[PDB]
């Protein structure tokens, strides 16, 4: 029995909030908060230990981009504090491959970085590896084939649809099939050997459209939309499912928890976050 | 029976406030939204219409400068778009000179402008003119016995106290005597043949000072302050007296309208805005 994970978010500034998902039964978890709060952070589990990556402190009276990495341990409910990045990331994209930390793009005050470093735990150590083709913040992540693939996001002037992904053992990078929809900060997630991409913002809007890229034929292809717009959304997958949580569409900060069945392509709400809240970090363990 | 209006602004995101304060009977319109929510713009009134200038889009899910002009008709409660500027100019400093728009510094994302732009509504074009000789962000604009006085502001690096002067005719620039306080974000207008400086931020913190300069003796003097400190506030001129609107204090977004009579010497508060906002543009018609 694993639990959704969701680590800061932004409502009305940013938050500390550590609080866990139990899909099983309903109920959800207020866990220790986070020491400093940060949204605009993505979340990964490496070893059983939930990790916050980068993000932002926004505050009344003072904004602060992070370069902060946290590490949480389920069995004592505490948070310590680990390396820092190079650089302060915020709406950063993270994914994981054999135990390392990708912390990918992300920006620090007007820099958007196509930067891209590794996180070593067992020795406490970050180090930078090939930068991506395009400058990427609000950036989704996913890790496919051992290859860290790098969805959408904003590289200062525009919104992007391009994609590209990353050769850990050639490090180097090579762009793939844009996507049919410009998003940044949409859910970007690995279900069943496919890369989604839900909701995001192109701009001027907040989506609910849905697609997924199949490696073999490079494409694109919609699928069900979410009942709910939302950009800044946290996403994870659990027991073969897409969760999303939260996000902004337009208007509201929401609390909804929507759960996409690749089965019957169908999405519904499941439940209901504590309070409304984006750009969260999500990671399940 | 004129009215002064203050649109946009900003309060965590970016407001598309159109209201009209009448300083005859207290009372505040709402009038038609902005098209597109910007706060760091200017306003200007040139004809009986009101334009909106520049300034920048902040949501939850990503920021964008903008380089848009748009004019409001106050007869027919309906916004129209304009040629935009050859750049996007958050916090931008405007004047008007013989029915032209100078739009004057800001910023688009690392870019710190020292160029500066005039529109002529009569052919919707906008031309470049001579740049100034610093860069400024967050300046204070005022036009003086025809000419275009650049106050203040940031240059990307320090907060500026220097000001600068643009001579139309001969198309150059030349540095004045520097204020007392270094002052970006500040209310700059003309009252009595004096170029005043209220508020602002020098660096460390927001100022409730005011300082004005006496072009016959090249010098600035400083006045009553306002109550509140008070740094990106709205400002203009209505019948004698200066009436500033909302800003900064560092902690507080504020709704305060305060006024300054320049007989007495005083400040009072004299009405509060529908909501707490900074980052206004202002202009009375």
């Amino acid at each position: 029995g694993r639990l959704i994970y969701t680590a800061g978010g932004y409502f009305r500034q940013s938050l500390s909030y550590l609080e866990a998902y139990n899909p099983s039964d309903g109920t959800w978890l207020r866990l220790a908060d986070l020491q400093v709060p940060r949204s605009g952070l993505a979340g990964c589990v490496v070893g059983g230990l939930l990790y916050a990556v980068g993000g932002r402190n926004n505050s009344p009276d003072g904004n602060t981009d992070s370069s902060a990495l946290d590490c949480y341990n389920p069995m004592t409910n505490q948070w310590s504090p680990c390396a820092p990045m190079s650089v302060p990331r915020n709406r950063i994209g993270v994914g994981v491959i054999d135990g390392h930390i990708y912390a990918v793009g992300g920006s620090h005050g007007c820099i958007h970085h196509n930067s891209v470093e590794r996180y070593e735990p067992e020795r406490d150590e970050w180090h930078l590896v090939a930068p991506m083709l395009t400058r990427r913040i609000g950036v989704g992540v996913a890790v496919l084939n051992r290859l860290l693939y790098a969805v959408g996001g904003f590289d200062g002037t525009n919104r992007l649809n391009s994609a590209e992904c990353y050769y850990p053992e050639r490090n180097e990078w090579r762009m793939i099939t844009a996507m049919n929809t410009i998003r940044s900060g949409a859910g970007v997630c690995v279900l069943h050997n496919c890369i989604y991409a839900a909701g995001g913002y192109d701009g001027q809007d907040q989506l609910n459209s849905v697609e997924r890229y199949d490696v073999e034929t490079e494409t694109w292809t919609f699928v069900a939309p979410m009942k709910h717009r939302r950009s800044a959304l946290g996403i994870t997958v659990h027991q073969g499912r897409i969760y999303v949580l939260g996000g902004y569409d337009g208007h509201t900060f929401l609390d909804s928890v929507e759960c996409y069945d690749p089965d019957t392509d169908t999405w519904s709400e499941v439940t209901r976050m504590t309070s409304g809240r984006s750009g969260v970090g999500v990671a399940v363990t």
